[PDB]
DNA sequence: CCATATATGAC
DNA sequence: GTCATATATGG
């Protein structure tokens, strides 16, 4: 147990990650994650943080 | 650890329970849980499917 | 409890 | 990679 916090900062850095990858849709966690660029930020926080972006309405 | 599976047929049960109290947004998982009336069914079994439903673009 | 964020398991 | 479900958080 030592669960992830998605801060505004980390969000926003995410966003642009993700526009730069063209979009939610477009985007895949690995090339997220790859360009974030974050100690300690695994894929699997990245997988899940996707997955809910990617059906926010 | 029993991970649970919805079926087609649960899910049209849960469907008509949702609707009977007037579709997503008024729903609540008690609610929804007691109308279902099934075996084994938790709340938490409900709560995390209603919140999926309710995300669901179409 | 009701709602939401995040994690963990399953295709 | 995608998607389903569970578990943790906040109110």
């Amino acid at each position: 147990k030592a669960r992830m916090r998605w801060t505004p900062e980390l969000h926003e850095a995410f966003v642009e990650a993700v526009n730069s990858l063209g979009g939610s849709e477009r985007a895949t966690p690995k090339g997220v994650l790859k360009i974030m660029k974050v100690e300690g930020l695994t894929i699997y926080h990245v997988k899940s943080h996707l997955q809910k972006y990617r059906t926010a309405r």
